[PDB]
């Protein structure tokens, strides 16, 4: 008989959602298997607001297929313009579980994002008082710096002051892409955790670069050299209990992907849980699967964990090629291929 | 304006492709160009005496009438050929040089009878000068071939004449600069101006896609301060490598900039940054001649510091194909 994986239902930490028809559209692939998830709050506009986040809420509520239970936990963007009045009422109501800092830009619009990570400090010692999460999109982009760089030079420049300045603020280091910040969460202490996406435990840059350029995994932060990945694989084999799912499920239509100009986002909901399967059973890691899956992330926000289960079938089964949109079409995360474990 | 009076120029890699796509794309290189090194890499290649005839035919059929353009046909190496028939080929003006692809060739040692008789003719080999083993990381390709190839190759046959093709890494741009007078290289627009940050920053844009891939900008700036010094075994090539637009928008994207179009004004752009337009003539015009053997041009164009506006697209008998900096402006254009 074919293997069977058990686990507690599991949560993803990291996902964008969308807003309208694409909501309707991708929102299933999520509520079918996960408990609860982090929302992310980059629509345009950003959810900026308690009362936006509500509204989102509603909608996303809206487009749960009948019985599935599921509960997106909410974010809201750092801006500078934010009032820290608006962002800690909306933690005491329930409504923002934390606040997402997206990479500071001198040129942003304060109704759309932060200038410069000093300049939001209000913000975050109101979030440090409160003991509101702070999740980290960690990069720099200031023109000068080569792409691959940039979440390292984050690490340098802006998380280390950052935790020195306020030594209360918790952290959820999102996405992490490169042996500098698997040893740097590693090395930290139980208010610094981090997400891992399933395509930057899968892959590397030859991946998306060797053979043709494939613009299906490029998304940011950027895939890194192989040894960043192995590094990546490392660390969630290694049993680190601040290590957690976080899907970064990030869809775009197939001709915003295949363009002269790809936008960055792997749309990895229908596929993430058998591909993190396929990782921790190729590390012969699979005692720590679970926790990563179930248990690291609940932890980490003070949430319970999840009590019912659900089952991957290592029984092989073929990706869609593509998921028919109201307008164009969505490719998945692997696409067309044959992979190695399916919810059952 | 400022106005740039040159020798007329020629493109010593470059990419024509066969059939429609290249009755389009050949007059935007014989305007232009006195001549061309074309590239031999046709589905299938041009690896016969017999095929590089056609083929040249095919291109002179496809150049306008009053532009005096002509084709220097090229041997795609593979691990089989015969010596002969690559011999014969030089010896009757069809081949002026032998293309060296990394696998088709199995290996070099494979090919040792051919490039030996190439060393003993005077035949220059030109290299794309990349390892393909699946765990090396794309951006170290170069430096690795280096190492393992291009070295000990030259050390076997030192008097064989080796055109390092389109180089974009400070370690090839050292190691030319360090080489001998049998050593030379070319270098494209596009590892000129740009850097990898600017095919990933903001986007993925495919039509910077290519192979060499665009590396660090410490490579790139290499690369500049290589052409600015002078150097006289540097020259002009294009690496124009067409493909339809939906051939590079893709799930799977093809390598190749179509560049022909803009490639001698972004050219004088980078020497003009660089402050050193007086070597900007000899790297179009002269040194690659001066390595191949071959007469300079006896004719003048003039470029003129007047924007050029670059085209969106350009029609095909299917698809469009996308020039290279579509839709943005070259500072200086042709006259
Ligand atoms: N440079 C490229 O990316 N592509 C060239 C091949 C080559 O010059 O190696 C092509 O012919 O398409
Ligand atoms: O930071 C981001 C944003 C996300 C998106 O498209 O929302 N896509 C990504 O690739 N990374
Ligand atoms: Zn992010
Ligand atoms: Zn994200
Ligand atoms: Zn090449
Ligand atoms: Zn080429």
């Amino acid at each position: 008989p074919s293997q069977v994986l058990k686990i507690r239902r599991p949560d993803d930490w990291h996902l964008h959602l969308r807003d309208g028809d694409m909501l309707k559209t991708v929102v299933p692939y999520t509520s079918e298997i996960y408990g609860r998830a982090i929302v992310m709050p980059n629509l345009a506009p950003p959810v900026t607001t308690v009362e936006a986040a509500v509204a989102y809420r509603q909608r996303i509520l809206d487009a749960v297929p009948a019985g599935h239970d599921f509960t997106p936990l909410m974010t809201c963007y750092l801006t500078d313009s934010l009032d820290p009045n608006e962002l800690e009422r909306g933690f005491n109501e329930g409504v923002f579980t934390a606040a997402k800092l997206y990479p500071a830009n001198a040129t942003a619009n304060s109704s759309h994002g932060v200038t410069s990570v000093d300049a939001i400090m209000p913000v975050l010692e109101r979030m440090e008082k409160i003991g509101m999460p702070l999740l980290v999109h960690g990069e720099v982009t200031h023109a000068d710096i080569d792409i691959f760089d940039r979440e390292a030079r984050f690490i340098e420049s802006v998380m280390e002051p950052l935790r020195q300045r306020l030594t209360a603020l918790k952290v959820v280091f999102e996405h992490i892409t490169t042996k500098d910040a698997a040893d740097y969460v590693r090395d930290g202490n139980e208010r610094l955790a981090a997400t891992i996406t399933p395509q930057h435990l899968m892959f590397n840059r030859n991946h998306m670069l060797v053979g043709g350029v494939r613009p299906h995994l490029y998304c940011l932060p950027i895939l890194k050299r192989n040894i960043h990945q192995q590094a990546l694989r490392e660390l969630v084999a290694s049993g680190f209990n601040r290590v957690f799912l976080g899907t970064d499920s990030a869809p775009h239509a197939r001709h915003r992907k295949e363009s002269s100009c790809g936008c960055a986002g792997c749309f990895n909901a229908p596929t993430a849980l058998g591909s993190y399967a396929t990782v921790f059973e190729e590390m012969n890691a699979l005692q720590h699967f679970e926790a990563f899956c179930s248990v690291n992330g609940p932890q980490f926000y003070g949430l319970p964990v999840n009590d019912t289960f659900i089952e991957l079938v290592r029984e092989e089964q073929q990706v869609a090629e593509s998921i028919a949109l109201t307008d164009d079409t969505l490719v998945p995360f692997l696409a067309g291929e044959t992979v190695r474990w399916s919810v059952k």
